[PDB]
């Protein structure tokens, strides 16, 4: 890692040209070059390069994969003064909390929404159940009802969760990673519905992101599911669209995993003060967030001043409606073994290589297999096994401590 400059990694579906502008504004003042890159599979190649002291100074991803980075000692703990912490929403600070330590700067809150073409669909559907009847009607016009990304489980999980599928059992502000809910009734129900759109030719089994994006933005399909980042390409196309709550399924609402975009500082960086000065005083400002958001939209930003300006956007409001009905994503290291397990099950059940009951069984057992962890109470003079984490601080706590010792509550920590 070069001393005296900054190298930033951020996923290619964000506004990295905007961050580049914030880099050139940092460079004008300080003379410090700021190089912004968007590598493919950067969420996976960062713990590779960081393990030997390589990689970027700053890493950008949704918060869920940061606990694994921190567990492997790849992220510097970040130390904003209470004055700066007050500038960002408390909701977003909890998402970047791990083992009680802040390990990333929260940037923005993402949530999947149902996006619809107002000209084809005056009143978008409130339920999943009526989409097949809707597509059948639109098929008489040579158009489709719904196309979205079936290759990444993020996009399909809201429906899988609607009737009661979950990743880890959440209780009084605690996760239990031995209570995995991938092959329960609610998830089997939700997944069986999705594939029954493909069987009845309402969706194609191999729709990826680019295909669904091109098809909605070209006016071929009336609906798609996506996050705020996608609005930039919908806006520059000539589609007249709106953003609304994901439709219910079996009367229960669709529950997307809520993502907090976060900026982590490499533990092996010689530029931790420059990275902190860049993020705190250039990115997390009205001017800085406005340059990134104006490239590809960020969603509801973590900074109270700028969010107070974006809150009047109906698309932000819709994202917040879906964010409320969903749940914040865990950040514990097991989350990525879970994302792999669920990715394989969905693509196999949608393609027909497996049945839904076959695919969810394999994923449930595959997942739980990776999931040895010890309670974080120091008064245990011997490592005490547990599978419970506290949600707020992402801290392990043994079953004994969870019941008798009222240190960690859902309301307050
Ligand atoms: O598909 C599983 C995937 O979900 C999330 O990735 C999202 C991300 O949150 C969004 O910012 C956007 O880039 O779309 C991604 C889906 O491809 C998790 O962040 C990710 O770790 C997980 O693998
Ligand atoms: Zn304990
Ligand atoms: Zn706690």
């Amino acid at each position: 890692i070069e001393e005296g400059k900054l190298v930033i990694w951020i996923n290619g579906d964000k506004g990295y040209n905007g961050l580049a502008e914030v880099g050139k504004k940092f460079e004008k003042d300080t003379g410090i070059k700021v190089t912004v890159e968007h590598p493919d599979k950067l969420e996976e190649k960062f713990p590779q390069v960081a393990a030997t002291g390589d990689g970027p100074d700053i890493i950008f991803w949704a918060h869920d994969r940061f606990g694994g980075y921190a567990q492997s000692g790849l992220l510097a703990e970040i130390t904003p003064d209470k004055a700066f912490q007050d500038k960002l929403y408390p909701f977003t600070w909890d998402a970047v909390r791990y083992n009680g330590k802040l390990i990333a700067y929260p940037i923005a809150v993402e949530a999947l929404s149902l996006i619809y073409n107002k000209d084809l669909l005056p009143n978008p559907p409130k339920t999943w159940e009526e989409i097949p009847a809707l597509d059948k009607e639109l098929k008489a016009k040579g158009k489709s009802a719904l196309m979205f990304n079936l290759q990444e489980p993020y996009f399909t999980w809201p429906l899988i969760a609607a009737d009661g599928g979950y990743a880890f059992k959440y209780e009084n502000g605690k996760y239990d990673i031995k209570d995995v809910g991938v092959d329960n009734a609610g998830a089997k129900a939700g997944l069986t519905f999705l594939v029954d759109l493909i069987k009845n030719k309402h969706m194609n089994a191999d729709t990826d992101y680019s295909i669904a994006e091109a098809a909605f933005n070209k006016g071929e399909t009336a609906m798609t599911i996506n996050g705020p980042w996608a609005w930039s390409n919908i806006d520059t196309s000539k589609v007249n669209y709106g953003v609304t709550v994901l439709p219910t399924f079996k009367g229960q609402p669709s529950k997307p995993f809520v993502g907090v975009l976060s900026a982590g500082i490499n533990a092996a960086s010689p530029n931790k003060e420059l990275a902190k000065e860049f993020l705190e005083n250039y990115l997390l400002t009205d001017e800085g967030l406005e340059a990134v958001n104006k490239d590809k939209p960020l969603g509801a930003v973590a900074l109270k001043s700028y969010e107070e300006e974006l809150a009047k956007d109906p698309r932000i409001a819709a994202t917040m409606e879906n964010a409320q009905k969903g749940e914040i994503m865990p950040n514990i290291p097991q989350m990525s073994a879970f994302w792999y397990a669920v990715r394989t099950a969905v693509i196999n059940a949608a393609s027909g290589r497996q049945t839904v009951d076959e695919a969810l069984k394999d994923a449930q057992t595959n997942a739980a297999a990776e999931f040895n962890i010890f309670c974080s109470n120091p008064n245990h003079r011997t490592p005490t096994l547990t599978s419970i984490y506290c949600r707020g601080c992402s801290k392990p706590l043994c079953a004994s401590c969870v019941l008798l010792d009222s240190s960690h509550s859902e309301l307050k920590c």
